[PDB]
């Protein structure tokens, strides 16, 4: 399947605390994924297509439309 | 017992396009901190050490923001 891929850049100090960090990650990115495309209303399967890297600046993209919608 | 579940790296994609990806990840998440950090303008001095999870969620909260603040 299409799981949530967790880019696991190695940078280890406190074990419980950078897994803390990891899962609000995840929680963070999942929840961003969600409202953006939902914002926008794409497409689902292009929410399928949906590269991290596609999702982290499509995030930043609707910031500006947001942000001239002033 | 130890169920061993994770430890293999079910993982697949090209590694020239992953690279291209992570490149692009990096460069959406820098941006994404920058324009959200300095829109609201918090402080700059606690920009220094944004931990990944408070940059995605510093992002979807302004994004809120953004959606019912105007």
């Amino acid at each position: 399947m299409k799981p949530k891929t967790a880019s696991e850049h190695r940078k280890s100090s406190k074990p419980i605390m950078e897994k803390r960090r990891r899962a609000r990650i995840n929680e963070s990115l999942s929840q961003l994924k969600t409202l953006i495309l939902d914002a926008l209303k794409k497409d689902s399967s292009r929410h399928s297509k949906l590269e991290k890297a596609d999702i982290l600046e499509m995030t930043v993209k609707h910031l500006r439309n947001l942000q001239r919608a002033q």
